[PDB]
DNA sequence: TTCAACTGCTTTCGCATCCCAACTACTTTTCCTCACACTTGTACTCCA
């Protein structure tokens, strides 16, 4: 069975309101082990296995 | 002694006007490159 779900970060967002959030990591300002899941740029490596609780972006 | 509006009730889990942008314009930011009018002698004879 396969689901796909739309992350979206805009969803809050006015139209006049500027860009607030940002996909990635931000520096100095670090929990570990969402790495074992997620890449440099804040986006899964595909085929990962994951469970509910686990990090699906950063 | 009756007509006509005001009346709460059908199930049982879980499903399910303001802003932004476009392209083409015109403009400013300055820094770099020279000319244009003025003047004393000297030169060529000038009139004595």
């Amino acid at each position: 069975m396969y689901k796909t779900e739309k992350v979206d970060l805009a969803l809050n967002r006015n139209r006049g309101d500027p860009i607030t959030q940002h996909f990635g990591f931000g520096n100095d300002e670090w929990p570990k082990e969402w790495l074992e899941k997620l890449d440099e740029d804040g986006l899964p490596y595909i085929g990962t296995y994951v469970e509910e609780g686990d990090p699906i972006c950063a």
